[PDB]
């Protein structure tokens, strides 16, 4: 997260770490949400690779003991079966991964809230961005959770030719471009959470930003909108 400031310890609890195993060590690659005890909702390019993952809940400081994390293997990984590599531009950038044991709900780990199907955010709604990713373009990752007001900017605009043009579908979700704060690499498939009848809901899930760079105006940072896949998402669940 660029133009950020550190979050309140375990203050959006539905916030996971996903890391893959480099050697003998662990290293962080990618945000997620927690909609299940075991079911993590992430970025689709965040599991292309065959790595070895686990999910990290209750997670703050990534180089400290918080004495609030639980970790857990990734047994399963379910890919929306559209999706291309080759083509983020494409969309359907959102995978599911079941985790090898349901996690323990408390105080710092608990479950996102998901939108109703079909549901579209006004312009200019407010929302914020949370990840331990890059807090520069080209710099490096966060140590503590960080997080960011960053408005929606409604399809209309953000699809226009000042913004993104057609490079943004109706399956996402635009959010910021003030040129001061965004989301950057290591954010992937992290939440972006929105206020909606005053309670917080995971509309977006972290999907790229510009090659020129994380924080550049006119070029929001740019989400997969969740409230499209909802069926998608119940049916995977209510089958493996
Ligand atoms: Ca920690």
């Amino acid at each position: 997260v660029v133009g950020g400031t550190e979050a309140q310890r375990n203050s959006w609890p539905s916030q996971i770490s996903l890391q893959y195993r480099s050697g003998s060590s662990w290293a962080h690659t990618c945000g997620g949400t927690l909609i299940r005890q075991n079911w993590v909702m992430t970025a689709a390019h965040c599991v292309d690779r065959e790595l070895t993952f686990r999910v990290v809940v209750g997670e703050h400081n990534l180089n400290q003991n918080n004495g609030t994390e639980q970790y857990v293997g990734v047994q399963k990984i379910v890919v929306h079966p559209y999706w291309n590599t080759d083509d983020v531009a494409a969309g359907y950038d959102i995978a599911l991964l079941r985790l090898a044991q349901s996690v323990t709900l408390n105080s710092y780990v608990q479950l996102g809230v998901l939108p109703r199907a079909g549901t579209i955010l006004a312009n200019n709604s407010p929302c914020y961005i949370t990840g331990w990713g890059l807090t520069r373009t080209n710099g490096q990752l966060a140590q503590t959770l960080q997080q960011a007001y960053l408005p929606t900017v409604d399809y209309a605009i953000c699809s226009s030719s000042s913004y993104w043009g057609s490079t943004v579908k109706n399956s996402m979700v635009c959010a910021g471009g003030d040129g001061v704060r965004s989301g950057c690499q290591g954010d992937s498939g992290g939440p972006l959470h929105c206020l909606v009848n005053g309670q917080y809901a995971v509309h977006g899930v972290t999907s790229f930003v510009s090659r020129l760079g994380c924080n550049v105006t006119r070029k929001p940072t740019v989400f997969t909108r969740v409230s499209a896949y909802i069926s998608w998402i119940n049916n995977v669940i209510a089958s493996n």
